[PDB]
């Protein structure tokens, strides 16, 4: 026999990922953070066993995500172990999206908004605002706060107004809940149009639902004075209420 190439042959030639990958943006490793390509967890997991360490877990930012979207949170938190406590500042964000994802099965809601805290959605992707703030509005689980209207406000720009409807019921599901010292206690962002808009009108709302001829009235006021609150274009059936509200005379 001729000699070829025969020497040691532990297997094929499975080469691991002795790279970190180049900062290269993603094709689909985001579109699946955008909403513009569906997979499953098992995707993200699929290769971010075969993918080069920062890009493990560029693909946990899916895979954890998804995985507790499933509800499997431990199992979530497990590869959550596998991502960087430490990233870039936005890579940063991109991870602890997830956390709190996972805190929101845990039940940690609290720890949730507190990774959610660490995360800036005018620093990450508008659209991984949305995803990092249907993960707030959860923490938010009608936790009469600002954080709700914080949350769901902040993903009107990025959603529809088909979800807006859903955003100003939220929204109003902080307001109608919570307190006018509570509203007045808030903290609001950097915008502060919307949030403390809302509140505005809970203000008006704590007075004047089973006050209707000022309620309907007093919410037609607000969204005078915050037009460019998503509920001054449309409004909450909580204020609205005073339409649902009890006999007014007339």
């Amino acid at each position: 026999m001729g000699s070829s190439h025969h020497h040691h042959h532990h297997s094929s030639g499975l080469v691991p990922r002795g790279s970190h990958m180049g900062t290269h943006t993603p094709d689909q490793s985001t579109a699946y953070m955008q909403g513009t390509a569906q997979a499953d967890s098992a995707f993200y997991l699929q290769q971010m066993q075969q993918s080069s360490d920062d890009t493990r877990i560029n693909w946990q930012l899916l895979a954890i995500r998804a995985l507790v979207k499933e509800g499997k949170t431990g199992q979530a938190v497990e590869l959550f172990n596998q991502l960087p406590q430490e990233l870039n500042d936005a890579q940063r964000r991109e991870k602890t999206l997830l956390a709190v994802e996972i805190k929101l099965a845990q039940k940690d809601f609290a720890g949730a908004q507190n990774l959610l805290a660490k995360i800036t959605p005018a620093d990450l992707e508008q659209n991984q605002q949305a995803r990092y703030w249907q993960a707030k509005i959860d923490a938010s689980q009608g936790r009469p706060s600002i954080d709700l209207l914080r949350a769901l406000i902040a993903q009107e720009p990025l959603l529809g107004a088909k979800e807006k409807q859903q955003n100003i019921d939220a929204t109003w599901q902080a307001l109608s809940s919570m307190t006018q010292e509570q509203a007045n206690t808030l903290v609001i962002n950097a915008d502060e149009n919307i949030l403390q808009g809302w509140l505005d009108l809970q203000r008006v709302w704590f007075d004047n639902r089973n006050d209707p001829d000022m309620m309907k009235a007093g919410i037609a006021d607000w969204q005078k004075r915050y037009p460019n609150n998503p509920g001054a274009k449309m409004l909450p059936t909580q204020l609205v209420n005073v339409k649902a509200f009890k006999p007014a005379s007339t």
